[PDB]
């Protein structure tokens, strides 16, 4: 199976994989039984931003929620990722439906990676930034029922033509370059990630969720992936 | 055949296909035969330093070159991009050698790309910096005689293991990702690239030069393309 | 009196200054009879973004300004800006009303500016980004009616409690710190200043304009600059 | 007095104020008597980097030094640097000799700050990169002995025109813009410096060190802070 670090929006509680009992931002290391959440209270329908950021001195891994008017939910782990995931990785926005459904509607996404070696010339960088996206968006990588262009936005999930989000359905996008994580000379390194989001159900109770995640260069949608799994495992183990 | 624009370094002189009579740096736009050249001090075993920009509202391509202790050299020529390369494109670094040889090392190489829409939230990026390159560094292609990670640098052509530059051989390195360069939105398109380099020969005629080149995504190298034709062109035309 | 290069969105026609018969965007080198202007379908009560950009290799500072849903204008004018301005600068924005008015809100504000020399570690650079503006911004130096912090933004010109744009009013804000456009070992220096801006006014004839502003280091808004002088100059000379 | 958190690369091991037996990194907290150490192997005449991170969810202060061909050292100390520090500060560079003495040369300085807000348009920063100074560096506030322009680079403390270090100095450079560091909207706050220096000594004691600061914006360099106080502290407290 791939190998999966991943930040999860998770709108539905499952509470037999250990959901608390409300939406939730949680860390998931390998399982979609989150390592650390928070309460999260969601929003339908309006546009939120979450960040993510690491570094490879502190070995934490922490997020934020917000939307304008509101107060933050942040969540950390300490987790030293070069423990966990291969030295090249790919990085992705993720995101399901299952009975229960939403948009998972992607506005912006942005990323920055960093390596700082002990030499004279120390700095190596990715950066990528999305505040739109187009039709044929060729440094993504859609996989699923993910879609870009409609309104200029990145649709991880089915949406119909009328606009609603359809059930059962699961899509991903991955930025098409490999990012270098680890490095043998690499004195400090670091990521930072920002999305901004729009999930909007005509249903009280939206599900599944969105995450952003890190996984193995190669990694590609697990069947049976769609509901409380997010596109992510292969299973709730 | 590929359609190419290059910054071209050249070292050596081929007054057949309209070089001028000394090292020069020159911009290319679909032939080999640039458009507009400058004298070029070439110093061989120094360590110099390129800069290429270009934004889509001047419509003018220019580049610098310089060495610690030295003047500087340019060269600029105005032409609209969006009339001679696709809406995405790879970008790249390409070297060459032929009877005449020198190395052609790359110690740092960055670009950034940006697209600035009408939108609200207007911003698109890349960027990337490499201040060192791994033995498998999976965010470049390589072809031809390219290689990664000798002394952490990338050699676009060939060298002994002795280090000593060999003759008939031509490589190159684009980076993994497509880079958007237009888009219908946009009111700003703009680029910038920086790369240092390290050109030594045993000889007192070097040849054949290095170049940035920005070209179709699935560029590679024209057959035939050592020497005078630096990775970039299947002929002199 | 002071040296100033400016970027003029002009709101209001005034022909015996060389003004065209329209709304316009306009260079503006040490007069505010700009040297270069384009036609600018100016909106009431939208938000609009501007950009300006210059490089020392190319010596031309351009413009572009747009709305949301709307085609761009453009403006560009050829210049050595290190035969205009000193070696060190302050950068600005600044706005103006007189017996018509507007208000002359700035949403966000954005510097970057770039000197590369021809040393082995090359680059040089100050940036900064404003999304929004506290009442105690110890970072911008306020000049006559500016004030920050009301809904977060930089208010240039007076306006009442009730919202109400006044007449006869002129205020600037400058960033702390003084910039560096030039110096003796740079082999390219570069700006580019994004802004954004809501102009609105109750009046079919809105006035009369906002500004961003390059000066030496001391500027401050000259006596009677009021209306058609844009806090700019003392004169319409 | 003013209020100091500080990175110190100490050279000198003052053991009556708890600096351990050896050369060492350490993070300061309102006293020298750091709150956490590090050994450090510093090598005299050497070029060596420090980097400094932090941002406010973690909390936590870490920072990695290295030379090139050399293992890093790295030190961290869990502190909410809002209940330290104000709002608004200066950041800088401070060095001293005392009996003992070397250089205190800085070859290139760093810094960015942001502050991400909950709106739509959340991010705002400071950046700044030298790598060379000037002798006029007007975006620089020297303190004490401190010059800048000799070779180009940042003399924290006073040498000779022999290039000798003296005794009994102390220098400090602050960045002319103050520093937003908290506000009352930001979901994340963060702060990242690197700079790299060159301590050279003709002796075996080479003392006493450099270190990266933050204070209150109107900090000064207290009475009698030579030697081991580092031109940071008016006592050993
Ligand atoms: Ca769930
Ligand atoms: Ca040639
Ligand atoms: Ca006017
Ligand atoms: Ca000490
Ligand atoms: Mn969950
Ligand atoms: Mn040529
Ligand atoms: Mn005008
Ligand atoms: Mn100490």
């Amino acid at each position: 199976a791939d190998t999966i670090v991943a930040v999860e929006l998770d709108t539905y509680p499952n509470t037999d994989i250990g959901d608390p009992s409300y939406p939730h931002i949680g860390i998931d290391i390998k399982s979609v039984r989150s390592k650390k959440t928070a309460k999260w209270n969601m929003q339908n329908g309006k546009v939120g931003t979450a960040h993510i950021i690491y570094n490879s001195v502190d070995k934490r891994l922490s997020a934020v929620v917000s939307y304008p008017n509101a107060d933050s939910a942040t969540v950390s782990y300490d987790v030293d990722l070069d423990n966990v995931l291969p030295e090249w990785v790919r990085v992705g926005l993720s995101a399901s439906t299952g009975l229960y459904k939403e948009t998972n509607t992607i506005l912006s996404w942005s990323f920055t990676s960093k390596l700082k070696s002990n030499s004279t010339h120390e700095t190596n960088a990715l950066h990528f930034m999305f505040n739109q996206f187009s039709k044929d968006q060729k440094d993504l990588i859609l996989q699923g029922d993910a879609t870009t262009g409609t309104d200029g936005n990145l649709e991880l999930t089915r949406v119909s033509s009328n606009g609603s989000p359809q059930g059962s359905s699961v899509g991903r996008a991955l930025f098409y370059a490999p990012v270098h994580i680890w490095e043998s000379s690499a004195v400090v390194a670091s990521f930072e990630a920002t999305f901004t989001f729009l999930i909007k159900s005509p249903d009280s109770h939206p599900a599944d969720g969105i995450a952003f995640f890190i996984s193995n260069i190669d990694s590609s949608i697990p069947s049976g992936s769609t509901g409380r799994l997010l596109g992510l495992f292969p299973d709730a183990n």
